[PDB]
C-alpha cells in the first residue's frame, strides 16, 4: 500500500504577503487574486493533473487563520461531496504562523533598520530561524509547537499503513512554519530533550479526538535558515523513504509525478 | 527577469533501477516503460502544465550515461526545432553517478551483507553518504566534483541574470548524484579548502567553451543522509531567495506552480 505522505499548502496571496509584509496572526483574507489562485490550484491538481487522489485524503489539518481555511475550501472544491465526508479536517493552533510580535506587518529591511536601532545585530545578522522575534515566539517556541503536530501526524501515519491504507494528509499553514515544517520533517537542526515546564505541557491546540495527541520526549527546532523556497499557495510534499515511519524524507519532486500509462 | 533555476531530472526506469540495484557505471539503456514515462513528463512539464517554458532554458548538463541522455532527448519531444536551436546542450562526466566499484549492480542488502562478510561496519551500519564504496567513490570525491558542477552552473546564473534573461538549466543525472546535487545546493553538509592534488586539480570533465570553468577555493560534501526522495524520472527544481545568487535555496513545490490566471 503506497508510502503515506504529508502534504504541506501554504495559504494563497493575501495584501500583506504580496508586498512582502509580515503576516502572523493578522487574519487577513485572500486577495481576489489569490482566491482565483488557490482555485486553480485545486483543479490541477486534482482534475487536469491528479497530483493528489481523494479517495486517499485521510486528514486536513489547518491554521486557524481565515487565509488558511479560505485556501483548504479553494483547494477541495474540485472534490464531491461524497470524497469530502470521507476526509476529516482539523483546526490545530499548533500550525498558525511564527509569532513575529513587534515585527507584525513589517518588511524585512523595516526589521533590520528597527533592531540596529535598538541596538542588536551588532556582532552578525538578525537570522530569524536562530533569533525569533522580540515580543514574538522564539525558535525553540515554534520548533516545539511544529514537532507535536508532526509526530501527530506521522503517528496517523503509522497507524493508517497499519490498517493497510493509505493516507495523505493535508498541512494547510504559513510560509515560515511550513518551511520550518518541513526542515525539522526531515531531520535538520538540533534535537533537545522536553525538560522545562513550557516544553512538557498539553497545550490543547486542536479539538478533534480521533487525532491522539503524542506526548513528546523530545523535538526538534532550527538554529539556522534551511534556504527553502515556498510561494503563497505552493505545495510541497513530506514522505518516508522505504515505506518506514522511522525514515523520514522530504520529496524532491513536491507533488509532482510522471502521468501514469 | 525571472529568477534564475536549476531544474533537476532524474534518469528514467531501466531494468536494474526497477529492482533497486545499484546502477553506476553499468551503460543500461531505458526500459520500454521508461521511454514512455520520460515522453508523458516531458509533455505534462511542456504543454499540459507548462511547468517548464522552453524560450527559457539556456543550458541542459547532463551525465554521459545513455540512459540520462536518452532521457534528454524524450523530456525535449514537445519542443519544436526553433526552440531547441537556442538551447546548448553540455556532456559533463562530473555528473555521473556515485561509483559504486564492487557494489555495482548490487541491492542494498546485499552491500550490508558484502560488508559484514568482509568484517566492516562493526560499530555502525554502512551509510554511503560517510562511507562511500569500496573500489569506487568516497563522499569527498563525488561531493567535490558535484560542487565543480554547481560552481559553473550558478556562475552561468549569474551571468545570465547579469545580462538580464531568465535562465532555467537543466541538470539530467542519476538518483544519488542529484539527491547529493540537491543537498550541497543548498548548504547542507561541510565545506573543505581545496587542498590535496584531487581537490586542486582541472579535470575537463566536459568539452564546450561556452562554460567557464570555475576553479574551487572549496568544496561542500556530505557526511550523512540528507534523507531526499527522488523517483527515477523525477523532477527537482532548485534555486535562489530574494532574486541573489548568493542564497541558493531549494524550492519546495519541485516543478509545480499554480496554473496562470
Ligand atoms: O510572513 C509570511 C508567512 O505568512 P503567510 O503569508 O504564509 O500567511 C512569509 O514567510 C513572508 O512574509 C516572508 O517573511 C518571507 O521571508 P524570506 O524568508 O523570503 O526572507
Ligand atoms: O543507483 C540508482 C541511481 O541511478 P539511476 O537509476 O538514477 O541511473 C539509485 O540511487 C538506487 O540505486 C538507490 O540505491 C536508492 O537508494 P535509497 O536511498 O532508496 O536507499
Amino acid at each position: 500500500s503506497l508510502t503515506p505522505r504529508c502534504i504541506i499548502v501554504r495559504a494563497g496571496q493575501t495584501e500583506w504577503s504580496k508586498s512582502g509584509q509580515y503576516t502572523g496572526l493578522t487574519d487577513l483574507p485572500l486577495t481576489p487574486y489569490g482566491e482565483g489562485q488557490m482555485l486553480r490550484t485545486g483543479e490541477s491538481v486534482f482534475r487536469n493533473n491528479q497530483f493528489l487522489n481523494p479517495d486517499n485524503i485521510t486528514y486536513i489539518f489547518t491554521s486557524p487563520r481565515l487565509r488558511a481555511r479560505q485556501t483548504v475550501d479553494l483547494v477541495l472544491k474540485p472534490l464531491s461531496d461524497e470524497q469530502r465526508a470521507k476526509i476529516r479536517v482539523v483546526v490545530d493552533d499548533d500550525l498558525r504562523e511564527w509569532e513575529y510580535g513587534d515585527y507584525e506587518g513589517m518588511l524585512t529591511r523595516e526589521i533590520i533598520e528597527l533592531r540596529k536601532s535598538r541596538g542588536l545585530d551588532k556582532e552578525r545578522p538578525w537570522n530569524i530561524w536562530r533569533d525569533g522575534c522580540e515580543n514574538g515566539e522564539t525558535t525553540q517556541q515554534i520548533g516545539l509547537r511544529l514537532s507535536r503536530a508532526i509526530a501527530r501526524i506521522q503517528n496517523l501515519h503509522r497507524k493508517h499503513q497499519s490498517e493497510g491504507r493509505a493516507s495523505d494528509i493535508m498541512v494547510f499553514a504559513h510560509g515560515h512554519a511550513l518551511r520550518y515544517f518541513a526542515a525539522i520533517w526531515f531531520g535538520l537542526g538540533v534535537q533537545k530533550k522536553c525538560e522545562t515546564i513550557e516544553e512538557i505541557q498539553n497545550v490543547k491546540s486542536y479539538d478533534d479526538d480521533t487525532v491522539p495527541y503524542v506526548k513528546l520526549e523530545s523535538y526538534r527546532h532550527l538554529v539556522d535558515n534551511p534556504c527553502f523556497l515556498l510561494d503563497a499557495g505552493g505545495i510541497g510534499v513530506l514522505s518516508y523513504a522505504h515505506h518506514n515511519i522511522d525514515e523520514p524524507a522530504l520529496e524532491l519532486a513536491g507533488p509532482f509525478v510522471s502521468p501514469p500509462e
